């Protein structure tokens, strides 16, 4: 959701992203590479 996460939110989100990435054995630094990871994770965990 474009904009849903921005500013203050985007901070915790990004960190929690690389925190999860390291676990799954995936090294992600750039915020753009991290977002793709976050987006994909939701695509296969939400189910509306």
């Amino acid at each position: 959701v474009p904009g849903l996460f921005e500013g203050e939110e985007f901070t915790a989100l990004m960190h929690a992203c690389k925190e999860t990435a390291q676990r799954n054995g995936l090294i992600l630094d750039s915020e753009e590479e991290l977002y793709k990871y976050f987006t994909s994770q939701v695509r296969r965990n939400l189910h509306v």
